[PDB]
């Protein structure tokens, strides 16, 4: 009945040790910070707790994209060669030809594989030496095929026509611009202060938190936010118009959805840079992350000035329908 109550139930249910919950309805935003950052420790979640965004990474990496599309320095269709001139693709008999467009919008026909191949951690190796000569399930730009791996070659990209570490441009180009303090492109096993401890379930809540993570993986799994700088991650796309002439370009061009690809019967939903497209009682557009460690959701409905964000230190399936529960609750009063 009160929404308070919806999310306090969802996160023991959930069972995750610590929740960060921010929902923002016309103007009006009510914050939910529970449980432990660190149970060993007994440390509390706060506002300062550091998450990992896991796959909410990728509208980071798609937004940097767009600003590169924006100024011309980038295009969509651009062959990949050019940008990672080792990774040679295949499908079938023979190489596939590819574009940046295949890897923004999940049409690259990348094996599932390669997800655990990227996340590993290899103290020297490139995206494209890591992917070369793979084989794919699909030409290219065939279907929608869900693969985290895209966004690290979009971050490859992002290095080579920026000449600059991924992280470099991350800050330059948004968090800083935005005023995300908190915000940061990890460079590989560098602590972080505040950061929370992250638990892998099953059978009970264990820890999974020190471990180097894979530098490459970053741009689609690794970006470390506060619920703080999600807000205003939040509110500069709500409030888009109000920002720069690159950036609002950008943001608008990254919510575009790619429609040349097959849908199913019951999923008529779309791909954008980043995010996940729905007209249905929409535009409602969101992402969620899964990590080992970590789960989060970010659901946005832009006409109701809607922003609705959730971090877990825990992987949990609940927390990815999180966002969508709250939304029913702001949208019919039911969930």
């Amino acid at each position: 009945e009160r929404l308070s109550t919806l999310i306090h139930q969802r996160m023991q249910e959930a069972k995750v040790p610590a929740l960060s919950v921010s929902v923002t309805i016309k103007g009006v935003r009510q914050r939910f910070v529970y449980g432990v950052a660190d149970v060993a420790s007994q440390k509390a979640n706060t506002l300062d707790t550091v998450y990992e965004l896991g796959s909410m990474s990728k509208a980071f990496t798609g937004l940097v994209v767009q600003i590169l599309i924006q100024e011309g320095r980038l295009r969509q269709g651009d062959d990949i060669i050019t940008y990672l001139p080792e990774m040679r693709l295949n499908y079938q008999g023979k190489p596939a030809s590819l574009t940046v467009a295949d890897f923004l919008y999940h049409t690259s026909g990348l094996p599932f594989s390669t997800l655990a191949r990227l996340e590993n951690p290899m103290p020297g190796s490139a995206v494209a030496q890591q992917l070369r000569n793979e084989n794919l399930l699909f030409a290219p730009g065939a279907k929608f095929s869900y693969a985290s791996a895209n966004y690290d070659v979009l971050g490859a990209v992002i290095e080579n026509v920026t000449g600059k570490t991924f992280t470099e441009v991350i800050a330059e180009r948004l968090t800083q611009p935005l005023g995300m303090s908190a915000t940061v492109a990890v460079k590989g096993d560098e602590i972080i202060v505040n950061k929370a401890s992250g638990y892998k379930l099953g059978f009970g809540k264990p820890v999974l938190f020190h471990a180097p993570l894979a530098r490459n993986h970053v741009p689609a799994a690794y970006i470390h936010s506060t619920l703080p700088d999600m807000e205003i991650w939040i509110d500069a796309w709500l409030h888009r118009k109000a920002l720069p002439a690159t950036l609002r370009e950008a943001m608008s061009n990254s919510w575009r959805g790619n429609s040349d690809v097959p849908l199913a019967a019951d999923n008529r939903i779309l791909y954008a840079s980043g995010w996940f497209i729905d007209q249905n009682q929409g535009p409602y557009i969101s992402h969620g992350g899964q990590n080992p460690n970590f789960s989060s959701c970010i659901a946005l409905r832009p006409d109701q000035q809607i922003g609705i964000v959730a971090l877990a230190n825990m992987n949990s399936n609940l927390i990815l329908q999180l966002c969508a529960d709250i939304d029913n609750y702001l949208r019919i009063g039911k969930y």
